[PDB]
């Protein structure tokens, strides 16, 4: 089951309106339904607003300030891959650093979109967002630093030269090297672009898109764990609830929370499959108990397989043992329902087979006599035993009914013997 989604316009994902970080639930239902692997490239534009121009070129064809906006499009070069675009723009206060580090945590490519040239303020700002996403192999996202509006030096050498530290040890050169060295090791792969309709300006914006479409990889987690639309939803809920609660987002707790949710979903898909198979193949008045248990075993082994194909790092087999106890409870319930259905069905058979019989004795039709009453009851037991499928509780309910009619049979014998003497 694969559901490919293509949306025409971007939506709001995280809201920083007022003071609390609110999550747009409608954007999560669209994201969760995505089954393909996602390539999340986050676009963060500082200072001047860029009318989300880079986001539209990456999508294949309004203000995104205090919050993150998401846009899911199919990858143009990678088949069966979903391109997820995150756009956000913003001395800037501390509330925008939280959403920038969020976009950095959710992304596999971080597009830093500033203006003019690389100043100390933009480096200090990028250094600040890397601290909220704690860093304590290749799951770190790559940096794409774009510069708008402007000894031959290439843009790549400029970015590598804008981060080259100067030797020294005073508390004003160390503070000059600390942010420029903290992002040197944070982003292992770096790329720089210089921007300036003009026929030459689109040349740099297309090779920027060609670099994003050819280099940006599927987002992964520590442990070689590919991320799709469902797992990115849990990453957002884990990271947002971490920031909104005052905690620093730890990544080892995000993967455990994701594992505990995919396992809870696994035991539900197993029970759902078991309920479907059991509800479609079982009519309660079964012929024999063994035929009901064989139906349960076939549905049980299929449910266990559905769990194993959807589980993810089952800790101590706690979810598998939980599933096996629920299946055993359904085995005891269906066997109890099988006996009740056999008793209730067989009770309705006696009301119709012995209905006219106990109604005939009420009018004294055997008050002759009794030898014709025992042979008529015996005749009705042959019709009851030759019913097509009545369950396994057929013998116990018949005897329980016959022992309740002993007083009626003894009374007919008294009347039959009372008139033979006269």
């Amino acid at each position: 089951m694969a559901l490919e989604i293509h949306m025409s316009d971007p939506m709001c994902l995280i809201e920083n309106f007022n003071e609390q970080l609110k999550v747009n639930q409608e954007a999560l239902e669209i994201l969760s339904a995505i089954t393909q692997p996602v390539v999340v490239v986050a676009i963060v534009g500082l200072y001047r607003t860029g009318k989300s121009y880079l986001m539209n070129k990456l999508a294949g064809k309004q203000s995104h300030t205090k919050g993150i906006w998401i846009w899911c499009v199919p990858h143009p070069n990678w088949p069966n891959h979903t391109l997820v675009l995150l756009d956000t723009e913003g001395a800037d206060n501390k509330n925008d650093i939280q959403i920038f580090a969020l976009a950095l945590l959710l992304s596999s490519t971080f597009v830093y979109n500033t203006v003019n040239k690389i100043d100390q303020g933009a480096i200090d700002l990028l250094h600040n967002v890397t601290e909220l996403t704690d860093l304590l192999a290749s799951f770190f996202p790559d940096l794409v630093w774009t510069l708008r509006d402007f000894q031959l030096v290439t843009p790549d050498e400029y970015l590598e030269n804008s981060l080259r530290p100067k030797q020294g040890s005073d508390q004003r050169v160390q503070n000059f090297n600390l942010p420029r060295l903290c992002i040197q090791k944070f982003f292992p792969k770096k790329k720089c672009f210089i921007f300036d309709l003009e026929p030459e300006f689109v040349q740099q914006v297309t090779e920027f898109c060609s670099y994003i479409f050819s280099h940006s990889m599927t987002k992964t987690l520590p442990g070689g764990i590919m991320v799709n639309g469902s797992r990115l939803k849990n990453l957002v809920l884990t990271y947002v609830n971490a920031i909104s609660s005052g905690d620093l987002p730890c990544i080892e707790n995000a993967v455990l929370a994701l594992a505990q949710r995919e396992n809870s979903a696994a035991v539900q898909k197993a029970i759902a499959h078991y309920d479907q198979q059991m509800g479609q193949k079982v009519q309660l008045p079964m012929e024999t108990l063994q035929e009901l248990l064989d139906l349960h075993a076939t549905s049980e082994r299929e449910a266990i397989e559905v769990f194993m194909k959807n589980s993810f790092k089952d800790v101590d087999q706690s979810f598998q043992k939980e599933l096996e106890t629920l299946l055993d409870a359904k085995q005891n319930d269906i066997c109890k329902r099988n006996l009740e259905a056999s008793s209730d069905y067989c009770s309705a058979l006696l009301k119709d087979i012995f209905g006219p019989l106990e109604e005939a004795v009420k009018q004294g039709i055997y008050s002759k006599g009794h030898n014709l009453f025992i042979q008529k009851t015996e005749e009705l037991k042959a019709k009851y035993y030759r019913e097509p499928r009545k369950g396994i509780q057929a013998e116990e309910v018949l005897q329980k009914y016959l022992k309740s009619k002993e007083s009626v049979s003894h009374a007919i014998l008294q009347t039959d013997q009372a008139l033979t003497e006269t």
